[PDB]
C-alpha cells in the first residue's frame, strides 16, 4: 500500500465502511507508525474518540501524532484543517486524513476552493494521504473517484449508483459490485485499473 494514496469507501450504513476503517485502516497504519487525523462528524464521544488524541485547538491537530478531530461547526474549516493538517506532516512526517462524512467536504456539485484542489490532487505533496467514506457513490463530486487511488465499494444495485460506477470509474466495477456478498468489497486500484473482490475482514 501507500500512505499518501487518496483511499475512496463506498458502502451504506452497516454496510462495514466503518468497520474497515477501524479494524483494517487504522490498525495496520499504527502497526507501521503512520501518523493519522480522524476528521471526526458524528457524535458523549466521538465515533473515532478511542483512536487518538481528542483535539480541542489546531494546536493540537499538529502536535499529538494520533489525533481526532470533533467537527460539529465557520464554512472555512477545511481550509483551517488542510493548513493545520500539513503542518502535522511536516512533523511527523506522511499522515492520513481520515474523513468519514467526505459530502461534508466533497459534495456533488460543490465549488472547488484551492484547499479542496490541493487534497485531490497534490496531496502527495503535502504529504497526506486521503481516506474518504461516504453513503452513495453520487454523494460525492465525479472528480474524487478520478483523483482515487484506490476506490473500495459495497454491495449496491441502485441504478443511479450503478450508472456513476460505470461513467466515473468503471463499467466492470459496476457489473461486479451488484453480486457483492455481506461485507465483502470490491477493491478498484485506479492507476492500474484492477480490480479485487475482497472478502470480509476478520
Ligand atoms: N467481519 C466483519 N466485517 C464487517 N462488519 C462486521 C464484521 N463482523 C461484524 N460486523 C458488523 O458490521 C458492523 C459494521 O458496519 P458499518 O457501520 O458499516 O461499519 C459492525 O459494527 C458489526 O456489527
Ligand atoms: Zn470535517
Amino acid at each position: 500500500m501507500n500512505p499518501d494514496d487518496i483511499v475512496v469507501l463506498v458502502g451504506r450504513k452497516k454496510s462495514g465502511k466503518s468497520y474497515l476503517i477501524k479494524h483494517y485502516f487504522i490498525p495496520v497504519l499504527k502497526a507501521h507508525k503512520i501518523s493519522y487525523i480522524i476528521d471526526d462528524h458524528n457524535l458523549s464521544g466521538s465515533e473515532y474518540s478511542k483512536f487518538g488524541y481528542n483535539a480541542t485547538s489546531l494546536s493540537d491537530i499538529v502536535s499529538k501524532q494520533y489525533v481526532v478531530v470533533y467537527d460539529r461547526a465557520n464554512d472555512d474549516f477545511f481550509e483551517k484543517l488542510w493548513q493545520a493538517s500539513k503542518l502535522h506532516s511536516k512533523k511527523y512526517g506522511t499522515t492520513v486524513l481520515i474523513i468519514d462524512e467526505a459530502y461534508y467536504h466533497f459534495k456533488y456539485k460543490q465549488k472547488v476552493t484551492p484547499a479542496i484542489d490541493e487534497a485531490l490532487h497534490a496531496n502527495r505533496h503535502a504529504g497526506l494521504g486521503l481516506i474518504l467514506s461516504t453513503q452513495r457513490v453520487y454523494d460525492l463530486m465525479p472528480i474524487v473517484y478520478k483523483q482515487a487511488d484506490l476506490i473500495i465499494m459495497f454491495y449496491t444495485r441502485e441504478p443511479n449508483e450503478l450508472r456513476w460506477i460505470s461513467k466515473y470509474i468503471s463499467a466492470e466495477a459496476a457489473e461486479k459490485v451488484k453480486t457483492l456478498k455481506q461485507y465483502h468489497f470490491l477493491i478498484y486500484d485506479v492507476n492500474s485499473q484492477t480490480i479485487k473482490i475482497h472478502k470480509p475482514i476478520l
